């Protein structure tokens, strides 16, 4: 019928003002916008680009994800403010970043070139990959074919199907980031131990960004034998908080006991990025 589309529209604003209500909390907040990421539309991203100054870290780098994953280009203009903004958190510029390349819209390659030499390190190397995702996507004529995963990654997965191949090129620092990239991604889908173990060592590899982003896939994954990996770099309190947030949220994935411990003792951490990731964490051990 013809009202479904009417109800629609204030579903989502209902959901849009629970989002950017400070007041409410943030598991709450979370829930709404990741009904506003599925459901979509200019009213969905009208209502998660107006929570971009709340003070959570956390959320607001999450609203970014949101945009990406979406792949609609009406995001493009917020998600530039967010990139250039220089009071942003450098996860939460990243973030934005990356979501311009998840887009795939290649009327943003000016602007991350310009922001590949960012003396943020986070938001360089995120915009140099993004370039580099952009112009993958221009030579292979669009998306890769649908891998096992549903998100938009940052590179499409290497070719490689061997485990220990892959490791090695995973670690090996000399290779340009877009490429140890493809390999972790390949890690992921193969699955199984011994391509958690893999991943697991990139947590001791050097660059920020790339050992969050191996949090983020070990938690996209769920094998339980990254626990002890993920808990000591959560446990960390000289790492970047950036990772320690990414594996946080891994940790709440997969939801074994070992996992309910460290999310536990850094439920009171210093750092609001690590203490609201254990908050949202400790949830979805609750719901697992
Ligand atoms: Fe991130
Ligand atoms: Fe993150
Ligand atoms: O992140």
């Amino acid at each position: 019928g013809p009202l479904g589309s009417m109800v629609t529209e204030q579903e989502v604003d209902a959901i849009g003002q629970t989002l950017v209500d400070p007041k409410q909390p943030l598991q709450a907040r979370f829930r709404a916008l990741f009904t506003l990421r599925g459901l979509g539309g200019p009213g969905a991203i009208a209502w998660i680009s107006q929570a971009f100054d709340d003070d959570s870290a956390l959320l607001k780098h999450e609203l970014a994800y949101c945009l990406g994953q979406m792949q609609d280009a009406r995001a493009i203009p917020m998600l530039v403010d967010v990139l250039q903004d220089t009071r942003q958190e450098p996860m939460v510029r990243h973030e934005a970043g990356e979501a311009l390349g998840a887009i795939g819209d290649p009327e943003v390659l000016e602007i991350l070139k310009q922001y590949s030499s960012d003396p943020v390190i986070e938001v360089a190397e995120t915009c140099q990959l993004a370039v580099r995702r952009l112009e993958w996507l221009q030579q292979h004529g669009g998306e890769p074919a649908a891998g096992p995963y549903l998100s938009v990654d940052p590179a499409p997965p290497a070719e490689e199907r061997d485990v220990g191949r892959l490791r090695e090129a995973l670690l090996d620092e000399s290779r340009p980031l877009f490429e140890r990239y493809r390999a972790m991604f390949a890690l992921r889908n193969a699955g199984g131990e011994e391509a958690a173990l893999a991943l697991a060592e990139g947590l001791h590899c050097g660059s920020a960004l790339f050992r969050h982003e191996v949090g983020y896939v070990l938690g996209q994954l769920q094998h339980e034998a990254a626990v002890p990996q993920l808990a000591a770099a959560l446990a960390r309190c000289t790492e970047n908080p950036m990772v320690r947030h990414e594996c946080a949220e891994a940790l709440g994935a997969i939801a074994r006991p070992a996992c309910l411990a460290a999310l536990q003792a850094h439920a009171d951490d210093p750092e609001r990025v690590v203490r609201e990731s254990c908050e949202v964490a400790l949830d979805m051990y609750e719901h697992e």
